[PDB]
DNA sequence: TCATATCACCTGCGTTTCCGTTAAACTATCGGTTGCGGCCATATCTACCAGAAAGCACCGTTTCCC
């Protein structure tokens, strides 16, 4: 009833409602998925970055079935300096699919920046 | 012949979560081997010392001199 409510709202653009009526579930269950899949919405319109990572990251844990999401996660996470959660979010793409090559020369980057060389070693072989 | 509810079950499939595996960069000692220097032995040089034959000075019995 009340991720209707709140979806409701959304729909209704009364974003400030919306996340009122998430947070009444979100209070209960904090990786509560089902409520992410607008209120990131919402976060990430208001810039609520940071906050919005974590949305994805701690219920996505458990979430894990949106995939391709996963490139998303990994990328805003290495934005905000989250770079263990970076390569974590990374390893669940080539995990459920190694043909999202482009995440494996992403993920590369992160190895390059801190000498991580020989997890990246290997994938570029693969890559060529 | 498909579409719900409820109970015994028990045995079965193959699912679903934290731990285990192969092997990573970076980590904490600690070992096969590197170079570097004490105690003690020797022949020589020396400091500190006493003893003898000989110096040498303090002394007063002598007697010549005030």
């Amino acid at each position: 009833q009340l991720l209707s409510q709140a979806n409701e709202a959304f729909v209704r653009n009364d974003l400030q409602v919306a996340e009122r009526l998430f947070n009444e579930v979100i209070k209960k269950d904090a990786r509560n998925f089902a409520a992410y899949e607008t209120l990131g919405d919402i976060y990430q319109l208001q810039g609520r970055l940071n906050d919005c990572c974590n949305s994805w990251f701690l219920a996505a844990h458990l979430n894990a079935s949106d995939w391709e999401f996963w490139k998303i996660v990994a990328i805003l996470s290495a934005d905000l300096d989250h770079v263990r959660q970076a390569i974590y979010c990374f390893s669940r793409v080539i995990s459920l699919n190694p043909m999202e090559w482009e995440s494996i020369y992403r993920r590369s980057m992160l190895y390059k920046k801190t000498g991580q060389l020989a997890r990246a070693l290997d994938g570029f072989q693969r890559l060529y």
